[PDB]
C-alpha cells in the first residue's frame, strides 16, 4: 500500500492521473519523481523547468554541479540526484527530444531506467515540449516499465484521449 490517490488503473503496475506533476510531487512527497531532463540537465521549460522552479533554483544548482563533474548524459540515459523539496530523490531521464531529430527508438532506452526503481511518479517521456506522441510514449511505458509507475498528465484533454484510446 502507498500514498498515491486518485489513478486510473491501466496494468498490474501503471497507473495515470490528470494531474500536475509539481503538486502531485509536493502532495505525495514520493521516493522517486521523474524528471524529463535533457543531456545538459538545463531545466528550462516543459516539466523541468517547473520541477526546478519549485525547487526555488536549487534542483538547476545542483544539476550545474553534477554536469561539471561528469559531463552530459546520454539520450536514453539517466541520473539519480536530490528531490528537494518535491521527493526524496529525483530521477533525470532524458527522452529523445523530436524537435532536436533524435531516434525515438530511444525512448524504450529511456523508459528501462524506470526499472531500476520499485515506485515512481513520472511524466510520459518524450511527451510535451520534447515533441513524441503522447499515446505511443504511454505504450512503450507499459511495455517496458516493470516497476510500479504512477503516471501524471497535466492536460485534462490529453489524460482523457489516453484512457480512452488505451488498448
Ligand atoms: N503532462 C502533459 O500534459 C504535457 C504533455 C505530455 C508530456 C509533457 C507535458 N508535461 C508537463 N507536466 C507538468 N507541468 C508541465 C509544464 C509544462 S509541460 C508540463
Amino acid at each position: 500500500v502507498n500514498s498515491f490517490s486518485g489513478y486510473l488503473k491501466l496494468t498490474d503496475n501503471v497507473y495515470i492521473k490528470n494531474a500536475d506533476i509539481v503538486e502531485e510531487a509536493k502532495k505525495v512527497k514520493p521516493t522517486v519523481v521523474v524528471n524529463a531532463a535533457n543531456v545538459y540537465l538545463k531545466h528550462g521549460g516543459g516539466v523541468a523547468g517547473a520541477l526546478n522552479k519549485a525547487t526555488n533554483n536549487a534542483m538547476q544548482v545542483e544539476s550545474d554541479d553534477y554536469i561539471a563533474t561528469n559531463g552530459p548524459l546520454k539520450v536514453g540515459g539517466s541520473c539519480v540526484l536530490s528531490g528537494h523539496n518535491l521527493a526524496k530523490h529525483c530521477l533525470h531521464v532524458v527522452g529523445p527530444n523530436v524537435n532536436k531529430g533524435e531516434d525515438i527508438q530511444l525512448l524504450k532506452s529511456a523508459y528501462e531506467n524506470f526499472n531500476q526503481h520499485e515506485v515512481l511518479l513520472a511524466p510520459l517521456l518524450s511527451a510535451g515540449i520534447f515533441g513524441a506522441d503522447p499515446i505511443h510514449s504511454l505504450r512503450v511505458c507499459v511495455d517496458t516499465v516493470r516497476t510500479n509507475v504512477y503516471l501524471a498528465v497535466f492536460d485534462k484533454n490529453l489524460y482523457d484521449k489516453l484512457v480512452s484510446s488505451f488498448l
